[PDB]
């Protein structure tokens, strides 16, 4: 597990909790940086910042999130009970809560229990995958039909995580901002991503 | 994009404000206040 | 000015300059991270990415 919150005995898990128990000094992982985990552990400034977007077919007129919410017609749906599902859960903007709305509905339908299966949906079907934008460039990299639709819908960071206190916290931040001026960590990102 | 680059609250190094700051945007962030603040002073 | 480091006598300007000195609790400005400021104030996380 990468790390949450349990709801009811307040004790997290995952990467996180090794950080909190100083078992780990680092988790180096595609960690977000989210408002909970980084009251409890010192999160590095981001390497790679990203966003959710939409998977979908090339070759459609559909360009937004708006496009897909003010229809029903392409389905749309989202790996169930992962962090872009938990998003418009909680989205109290306009068009994110209507998505979800007809998501709820129709969870048998739309929700897929795996990435994989959420791609072969939008491969052998008219339907739309709800995804971070990283998982998204990976995919479209191997699949030359399918697009990313529109922009991002949010946006968050993946860091480092370190213990509250680490001294190696903002050494790493420096390190990291010096890889990024330096254009390491985009040839970085091109040496795993391209197809 | 060609390079990546963020803005932040400066604060002086040490200050206590840094930390609280970085978790009250983080959370302006998830609930989508400063997409909704971005999209008041661009919008044309 | 935002705030740069002379390359000479080594003396920042700007709102850097404000917090090194104590002299500002906060510069709320589109004020970039960059790895030559970091060094010498700390910044949030940032609230809009570019
Ligand atoms: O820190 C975290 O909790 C997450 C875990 C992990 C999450 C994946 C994306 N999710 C995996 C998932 F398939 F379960 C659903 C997907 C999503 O929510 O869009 C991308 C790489 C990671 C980024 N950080
Ligand atoms: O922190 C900084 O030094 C800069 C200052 C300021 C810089 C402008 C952009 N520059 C103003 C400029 F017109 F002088 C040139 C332009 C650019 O370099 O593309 C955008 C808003 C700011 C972002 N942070």
């Amino acid at each position: 597990k990468y790390g949450a919150q349990d709801d009811v005995n307040g004790q997290w898990n995952g990467m996180v909790r090794e950080l909190i128990d100083h078992k780990a000094d680092l988790a180096v992982a595609p960690l977000t940086i989210t408002y909970v985990r980084e009251k409890v552990i010192d999160f590095s400034k981001p390497f790679m910042t990203l966003g959710i977007s939409i998977l979908y077919r090339k070759g459609t007129p559909i360009d937004s999130a708006d496009d897909l919410a003010k229809q029903t017609k392409i389905e749309y749906g989202a790996v169930e009970d992962g962090s872009t599902m938990t998003f418009f859960k909680k989205s109290k903007i306009s068009t994110y809560d209507k998505m979800w709305a007809f998501m709820s509905s129709r969870r048998q339908s739309v929700l897929v229990k795996s990435s994989e299966e959420g791609i072969q949906r939008v491969l052998t079907s008219d339907y739309a995958l709800l995804m971070e934008s990283t998982t998204i460039e990976f995919v479209t990299q191997r699949n030359c039909n399918l697009t990313q639709i529109g922009g991002l819908i949010d946006s968050k960071g993946y860091g480092v995580g370190t213990p509250m206190g680490s001294p190696y916290r903002d050494k790493i931040t420096i390190a990291i901002l010096q890889l990024q001026e330096e254009g390491k960590l985009h040839m970085m990102k091109e040496k795993w991503w391209r197809g």
